[PDB]
């Protein structure tokens, strides 16, 4: 049962965020949750074009970099490119078929679109600082180490899309498909979407911010100012994207939306905690590849592991989970100048 | 078998537009078909927000209109709202899991996104001209003369989405699902894509143009000018979208992108021909509903039907079909003032 235009005249204020009737009329005169409408308007105010930022001094700054700082810069760029390539298409393929209220259907499409813009700014940077872009791009797919700190991100989205396809086609029940017993359960798909949403929150609120801090390290040295203007604009969109998932998650938790989602939130709490612990440790392991050829004066593995700890405690707090790391002050308060 | 980051390193310049390996890295330095990167760029420089078009005067223009004209105006606006409600979501949920080159993936998302902006301008007009938005918006879902068409459009996308899930889940073959035999054939899924794309080409290239003619008739009499400035901007976007589907269709039937789409476009030639005559006749009929209580100045059912015949011949001709109607000069040359 998915349809692009459902023929039941319904009250779109009484639907859940997810799993109710597919949206048919897109109206903005009213909304169940104003925050998603606020976010769409704010994102639309931030419209920027990468191509209009000057990155010409960066080819000079980059070639003047020692090989090992050149490696730190490019591995960090590569991982940013991977993440927003996944973020450009995935909100639209994984969540959009499950949404039931229009402000959130348009928010998810606006958010996915702002990530296609970020992907365009990584082509803008790479093609100006490096001579054959294809050696950077091809290496993103094949690099054992980039796939390693990213382990689990596409997996999860792909598990959700498969389960949604099963539910849309067969409906709830225990079924026989090519002599295999397949059970489709809506409670389970709801657990799957809830955990998908906690992981999207960890990827935008932690993993992108650790990368941002590696980018602005150079801007503190007065290097790579074009790259830095772009990343500041990417950070500004990223704050909206994170506010979005934090509000979806906390509204699901309150029990004001779908009552089954509030029970799942409480029932899934340990899995939520563990995935943020998982994402933190993946970010800390990456440092071993990033500082492989030696580190930089303001950026080494001890600094990085300390900001990963710092930022995870903040992020887990904002969505009401127990803090895993011992409380500490911001290791790199210069990031404050450049951010969000 | 759908994935959000295919781990196979692959040369994206050699992938077909559809049904090859999912796109993993989103890059814009090179492209197999330059035309989709040229459309992303025109669509980003065409960016506008409906909030800064003042529509306030249109409230009086509309109250002053004779009831039959209020009816032609609001019925036309309702149909436009129905079509971009389907067009914000549907490019994304239906085409995006089938695309295998990056520049076409980002065009589909940019395209979907410019449609949510169109949806938002319609709430912007409605809010300022009738002030109980709900009597317009709920009547979109139930209205018999409108519902007529929605059903046809949603059908194409809904069967392609249902078939695509079967292919992604089970692959080609004869499968059994709870006692039934289900045959999944990629040849048949390619047919569904072709005719779905053909129907969207009619949607943006004909159905939307017939509706622009009714909006601009008010603008010719210096009525509904807020609305007319907005439809101008929407019409400018429509021109890009139509260029999108015309290029994809002609690249498919030329055999250049997939030899087998050339075969299918030839077997599906008479079905495509009827598809278009049916869209045209559905538009001709709609005019009878509009002009039931009497016509207005500059437009009447004869004029409008003539305009439908003319726009349908220009569009069929552009996708290599034979013309069904008597060759004609444009019946309302004044509309070129408002169009591209």
């Amino acid at each position: 049962a998915y349809t692009t235009f459902s023929a039941t005249k319904n009250d779109q204020l009484k639907e859940p965020m997810f799993f109710g009737q597919p949206v048919q009329v897109a109206r903005y005169d009213q909304q169940k949750y104003d925050i998603f409408e606020k976010l769409i308007e704010k994102q639309l105010s931030f419209f920027w074009r990468p191509e209009e930022v000057d990155v010409s001094r960066d080819r000079i700054d980059y070639q003047a970099l020692p090989e090992h700082e050149k490696h730190i810069f490019i591995s960090n760029l590569k991982y940013q490119t991977l993440l927003d390539s996944i973020q450009g298409r995935s909100p639209n393929v994984a969540l959009l078929p499950l949404i039931s209220i229009p402000e959130l259907e348009t928010w998810v499409e606006t958010w996915a679109f702002s990530e296609t813009i970020h992907s365009r700014s990584y082509t803008h940077i790479i093609r100006n600082i490096v001579n054959d872009p294809s050696v950077v791009f091809d290496d993103i797919v094949t690099n054992e180490q980039i796939q390693k700190r990213a382990e689990g991100i596409s997996s999860y989205y792909d598990e959700l899309i498969e389960m949604t396809s099963y539910w849309h086609l067969l409906g709830e029940g225990t079924h026989t498909v090519n002599g295999k017993t397949v059970t489709v359960s809506l409670r389970e798909l709801k657990k799957k979407l809830y955990l998908c949403l906690m992981s999207v929150n960890a990827l935008e609120a932690i993993r992108f911010y650790v990368s941002f801090a590696c980018s602005f390290a150079f801007a503190e040295r007065e290097l790579m100012e074009g790259n830095a203007k772009i990343i500041r604009l990417i950070a500004r969109d990223e704050a909206l994207h994170l506010t979005g998932t934090q509000h979806m998650l906390n509204l699901l938790r309150s029990g004001a939306d779908d009552p089954e989602m509030a029970e799942i939130a409480e029932e899934c709490k340990q899995e939520c905690y563990d995935l943020f612990v998982q994402a933190a440790q993946q970010e800390k392991d990456w440092a071993d590849y990033l500082f492989r050829d030696g580190s930089m004066i303001g950026l080494n593995k001890d600094i990085l592991c300390q900001y990963v700890e710092y930022i995870t405690n903040i992020r887990m707090q904002a969505v009401g989970l127990d803090l895993p790391f011992n409380t500490r002050s911001n290791p790199i308060p210069w990031i404050n100048t450049w951010l969000v």
